[PDB]
């Protein structure tokens, strides 16, 4: 039952060109804030991962999909903020590397060990660390992994894979990348394999490609990752009704749903940004991706079933959900498809937050792995990079521009950035904290041996 | 023991290379937190403001002085955080304008009403609104207007001036930039006439240039607006031992301190970041100014003077102080220029934190005008725009980006960005809020009217 309050409007209240038009506060907020904090146990944790969904991103998103003075009522929502770092570290030295890739930030909150870019779940000494996900297993907790990224990706695979390079997707892969992790060479297995042995009650997202490949041996030896899950009593899904017709998942029957060969579609099309993009050629007006439709399950349908079905467990759930293409279309200087799936983990952060409040137990933590390249300038920017003009929802153009890279691919930045939170405990995310914070906050939230 | 606490170390606990030597907490925050909620009047504020200081530049100082497990004794020592939008207006259409100057958003905070690039104390219609700082002086408190800029500056002109362009410092650019503000036109004239007008308790910063223009009209025709100073009342200083000399500092007695003719001096040198800098030369370590000297008063120290000056109001008092030049070495792609300034005013919110703990009705607010140009990037990054690499406090190196201009400034950008406080009412700035937000939150802590 609810007591803890959800940012129910932080939108400019009036008129913005007028005197207190913009303001997105009503009145004073202490009560609001001492009612949003409790150190009570959290029996569930929702955590969104809006991959490379920094404060700019945040923005760009909410200038074009609702305004600059509009809100998310899913992101936006959350009460108590804070700023955290994602620095990585070199594996050699170990000293701090300014700038993280997905792999190394990933393997932080979810294990709470710093470690070096591409490294999943080991340290910069390629030591394993059990994850948030395989501690909340152990302790009898259900677990939850959603992704729109094809599972074998840093972000999702982290919690579940221990491998020392990121690439190490199936067996092919990893007896060349990862030698030591190798099945035919006395290791754990490719980051297939292993998250096939890690078990979650529900795993869902794409990459079903990897699955094709077959073991080079074991116990399913000759047979493919897919028909190992089949014999090992996996109950595979592979678009929205399938999924739909799902009326339990548990350790006899986990859940693994496969959408799309590599990563699944990502929500609006859009043109790529270019040179002088917004002096030259018109502004550019999102538009929704045919390749979605509805037999391809929603970010956020996937949150609401993945939260049914985990809720069951009476002694309560993790569940990690990510919003992989924001950074993806961010990589591809591609505004809208960039924007379309932040607009997409909005929908996701939605169903948490309703959860959540109903349940009144449930921590639910929304941030990202690290900073990235997009900016939002001014209309008559004249740019060395890559930049594109939009018509936004205020019915005026916003310049975004990608200037980090020459090479095809925008990169990461290393900016502080946003992590938000609701629930019990949430007072960890406030104020400067690290990255590997989070894995401690949810780990004593959940009072994990 | 006073009630509320301030941030005492969330830097790395340990070794940043094993479990948990990253974290910046050493337990539950949520106990903290409610010592840090009341809603009892505030007696006193303290505004600082880093020109241009987004969430990126706050990172980079921090990786560079501090090491990326360092802890701005300052800057980051305030425990109630949120992020806040600054987007301006377009002038002829009041729709939102994604990126705004310095002078909109000043104008943002300062009177709560958001308005197009280049306006001071007006709103798109060219109407002037009342500034917090003339409010709190209207009301009997104290006024304190510190900065490093040009006092006729945006930041510091948006207190106390009201013309359609930042551009009208004096009576000449007035004429005929600003005819309809131009005294021998009816206006209120200049901004820094208005300046002197306003007459603040204590203005301290640089910009002497402009007062030595004279007068077109007024009851000071053909004198110099130095002269007309000296003739209204006005205690004038010019370095840190006649600054040190003021005793007291009133309405009879108003201190004005003018320190340089254009800017103050920046704290550390270095050279500006180049096409492929972290590639074609080698990593940098910033030197200190020779000309920073010791006989101009430093950000931290005009704060504490106008701390000391103000405090005697019984009243209370109202303080907005500004590290300038952070935006102004971003501008230039100066990461040691750009850097140095937001250590230098991380000592002036050590100073004003420090007060505040001990007087306990202080509400002490760090946060910027808006977002910048200055990414931190991989170290083997090649992009089209400026780079550099340098030497940070962890030996290690960390290369900065600006990539968002090929003309000789380098841009502001629209991110939402940081925004702390501690002391009464500090819960205001806690999660998603508008800069005209800051207005409304200053006027009801201080409960003005
Ligand atoms: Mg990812
Ligand atoms: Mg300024
Ligand atoms: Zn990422
Ligand atoms: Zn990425
Ligand atoms: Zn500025
Ligand atoms: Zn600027």
């Amino acid at each position: 039952t609810p007591e803890m309050p959800v940012l129910e409007n932080r939108a400019a209240q009036g008129d913005i060109t007028a005197p207190g038009g913009a303001r997105r506060l009503t009145g004073d907020q202490t009560a609001a804030l001492r009612d949003s904090l409790s150190d009570k146990p959290a029996k569930n944790i929702i955590l969104l991962i809006g991959d490379g969904m920094g404060d700019s991103e945040i923005t760009a998103a909410r200038n074009y999909a609702e305004g600059a003075g509009g809100f998310f009522k899913g992101i936006d929502a959350l009460p108590l903020t804070g700023q955290y770092t994602h620095y990585a570290l070199n594996k050699k030295t170990g000293k701090p590397d300014y700038v993280t890739d997905t792999a190394a930030s990933a393997t932080a909150w979810s294990t709470g060990v710093k470690t070096y870019n591409g490294a999943l779940g080991v340290d910069i000494h390629e030591k394993d660390h059990p994850t948030i996900l395989e501690m909340a297993k152990a302790a009898g907790l259900a677990t939850g992994n959603v992704s729109t990224a094809e599972l074998q990706d840093a972000t999702p695979a982290a919690l579940v894979a221990h491998v020392t390079s990121r690439k190490c997707y199936g067996p092919s892969a990893t007896s060349e990348k990862c030698p030591g992790n190798a099945l035919e060479k006395g290791g754990k297995g490719s980051i297939t394999e292993q998250l096939l042995n890690a078990r979650a009650d529900v795993t869902l997202g794409g990459g079903a490609k990897t699955f094709a490949e077959t073991a080079t041996a074991g116990e399913w030896q000759g047979k493919t990752l897919r028909e190992q899950a089949q014999a090992r009593g996996y109950q595979l899904v592979s678009d929205a009704a399938s999924l739909n017709s799902v009326t339990e998942a548990n350790q006899q029957k986990p859940l693994l749903g496969l959408f799309a060969d590599g990563n699944m579609p990502v929500r609006w099309l859009g043109p790529k940004a270019t040179y002088h993009g917004n002096i030259d050629k018109p502004a550019v007006t999102c538009t929704p991706n045919p390749q979605r439709n509805d037999s391809v399950p929603t970010l956020a349908q996937m949150t609401d079933k993945a939260i049914e079905l985990l809720s069951k467990n009476e002694k309560g759930f993790f569940l990690q959900v990510e919003g992989a293409s924001i950074d993806k279309q961010d990589h591809a200087a591609n505004p809208c498809g960039q924007i379309g799936e932040t607009v997409d983990l909005d929908e996701a952060v939605q169903r948490a937050l309703e959860f959540a409040k109903k349940e009144g137990n449930t921590l639910v933590i929304v941030t990202a792995d690290h900073a990235h390249a997009s900016q939002i300038v001014a209309p008559d920017t004249k740019a060395p990079g890559l930049t594109q003009a939009l018509n936004t929802k205020d019915g005026a153009v916003m310049v975004m521009s990608y200037g980090n890279s020459e090479e095809d691919s925008q990169e990461h930045t290393g900016s502080q950035l946003r992590i938000a939170a609701y629930g019990p405990h949430a007072a960890n995310v406030v104020g400067l904290t690290d990255q590997t914070d989070l894995f401690y906050t949810m780990k004593a939230a959940l009072g994990l041996k």
